């Protein structure tokens, strides 16, 4: 392999990857992560956590099968941090994939900070998630693409003009702001 090693430099990482803005990160295609949800890897990936970082209104405007919707730290790092997610064979990866709308700031936010609360809870370099992606373009590019994978088949944008109440009631959620 061509690249460096995952978190816990344990192996190299499984999927093949694309550009993002975020050099240090690692993106995938919408067809790399149909070729999760489609089994292509299920020898070797036990487990992939889809990571939702949208808000909740977004998510259930449409969202890809499986994915877990968790926009708030705090519900991310209970969620996958209090009971890890393990794999059933210790030959077998749990890889985890982030995204927002476009995965410009939100989904490499979270990956962020999943990231710096595994560190913290292990010693080094031990990790429960030492391989995680970001999901290139997010939902607003991979809902054209593969629209079989979303339930339900649609896409509700963050700044749509009929949920402007729905995203100020969440950002006052939130633990931080500018
Ligand atoms: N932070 C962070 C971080 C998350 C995933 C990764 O593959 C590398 C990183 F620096």
């Amino acid at each position: 392999d061509h690249r460096e090693l995952i978190g816990d430099y344990s192996k190299a990482f499984l999927l093949q990857t694309v550009d993002g803005k975020h050099q240090d990160l690692k993106y995938i295609s919408p067809e790399t992560m149909v070729a999760l949800l489609t089994g292509k890897f299920s020898n070797i990936v036990d487990k992939f956590v889809i990571v939702d970082c949208r808000y909740p209104y977004e998510y259930e405007g449409g969202h890809i099968k499986t994915a877990v919707n968790l926009p708030l730290e705090r519900d991310a790092e209970s969620f996958l941090l209090k009971s890890p997610i393990a794999p059933c064979s210790l030959d077998k990866r749990v890889i985890l994939i982030f995204h927002s709308e476009f995965s410009s700031e939100r989904g490499p936010r979270m990956c962020r900070f999943i990231r710096e609360r595994d560190r913290a809870v292990n010693d080094y370099p031990s990790l429960y998630y030492p391989e995680m992606y970001i999901l290139k373009g997010g939902y607003k590019e991979f809902f054209p693409q593969h629209p079989n994978f979303c339930e339900p088949q649609d896409y509700r944008p963050m700044n749509h003009e009929a949920f402007k109440d729905e995203l100020k009631t969440f950002r006052l959620k939130t633990r931080s702001w500018a």
